């Protein structure tokens, strides 16, 4: 696809709508999330578009290259690693990202996978431990959605 | 993918989990639905995995080859026309479909689009009006979900 979309729901106050658009070989991710506690939350494309167990069955991060966990800019990162999104004091987060690694077709295509917002900030793989190299220690999954074709 | 999955939700009693698997040049589609009234209900793949306005934003049937609506057997159908599932007296429909037209990859991939279960029976394009040739007069979209990649 050239355009896709994601509606984030959970069993909490955290809702959002994430928009995806293919520009050459980057994905412009745009949107907002509401209900967040102030500050950073990890923002990851997890592997499966599977909601049979809420956000739990989305699996780990989309990582077809078997890299370590990392931030959007690091060479060592999962493809699904889109780093942190920041909520203001009103709990709202404008999403604004241009990523050349995730995509909306071919392999690395995120279509039909799961966009997750996390309870905790992502330490971007740079942490005193080994969960850091897996999840960035972004903690729980607050809200998630299957990324579907929009246009 | 070679497997996908779909959680049917709406604002209603109706809910279901639909399982797709690539089997040779066919997709076998299995699962169950509940909450329905008895007898036949249309069961279609709609074009957009766009859940922003619930099932409404899914759009029309997946129809990349611009054919008029039909039943899954017809020369002339949409790729999304999987026909009817039948609810027994207890509101329960056991899904069991193998289709040669829909795919989990390539052109015709149904990953990222929407599975919809309708209010009324599809008429397979054999009503006598425009609504037959587009919709099957299947009625309102009771429950839908986005088709995601499954382990
Ligand atoms: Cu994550
Ligand atoms: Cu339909
Ligand atoms: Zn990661
Ligand atoms: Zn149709």
């Amino acid at each position: 696809a050239t355009k896709a979309v994601c509606v984030l729901k959970g069993d909490g106050p955290v809702q959002g709508t994430i928009h995806f658009e293919a520009k050459g070989d980057t994905v412009v991710v745009t949107g907002s999330i509401t209900g967040l506690t102030e500050g950073d939350h990890g923002f990851h494309v997890h592997q499966f578009g599977d909601n049979t167990q809420g956000c739990t069955s989305a699996g780990p991060h989309f990582n077809p290259l078997s890299k370590k966990h990392g931030g959007p800019k690091d060479e060592e990162r999962h493809v699904g690693d889109l780093g942190n999104v920041t909520a203001d004091k009103n709990g709202v987060a404008i999403v604004d990202i241009v990523d050349p690694l995730i995509s909306l077709s071919g392999e690395y295509s995120i279509i039909g996978r799961t966009m997750v917002v996390h309870e905790k900030p992502d330490d971007l793989g740079r942490g005193g431990n080994e969960e850091s190299t897996k999840t960035g220690n972004a903690g729980s999954r607050l809200a998630c959605g299957v990324i579907g074709i929009a246009k």
